[PDB]
């Protein structure tokens, strides 16, 4: 489950699909800025919008994000698995994930590429 609370908006955007709702936070939020996003850690992008099972309750905005390089919409529809435990997100990367970065460190360059051609991460800094 995922929900984003927008600044200026009296109502948060909430859905079961984490990957979907978090996508809205990364684009369709042009209506009102994302103040903070809360997510019910349930696989999110590891699974489908149906999700495996109940896990952690966390604020994705203040948590770890892994953007999948091996399996995800790098040039398409990228999904993010937000997790409270970094090491879990890193394990996801070992399997398929690309980079583990906090939502406070989310760059458009890592979530989506023009092509790839050996592109730089958050700022070629990490």
């Amino acid at each position: 489950k995922a929900q984003i609370f927008l600044e200026g908006s009296p109502a948060p955007l909430f859905f079961s699909q984490v990957r979907d709702a978090i996508a809205y936070a990364r684009g369709p939020e042009q209506i009102a800025p994302i103040l903070v996003i809360y997510v019910n850690d349930m696989g999110a992008a590891g699974a489908t919008w149906d999700q495996p099972g109940d896990g952690n309750w966390i604020a994705a905005d203040k948590a770890f994000y892994v953007v999948g390089s091996a399996r995800r919409g790098g040039m398409g529809a990228p999904e993010a698995v937000p997790f409270s435990s970094r090491d879990e997100a890193a394990a996801f990367v070992l399997a398929e994930g690309g980079q583990v970065l906090a939502l406070a460190d989310i760059t458009d360059a890592m979530v989506l590429t023009p092509v790839e051609t050996g592109s730089e991460p958050r700022a070629d800094d990490e």
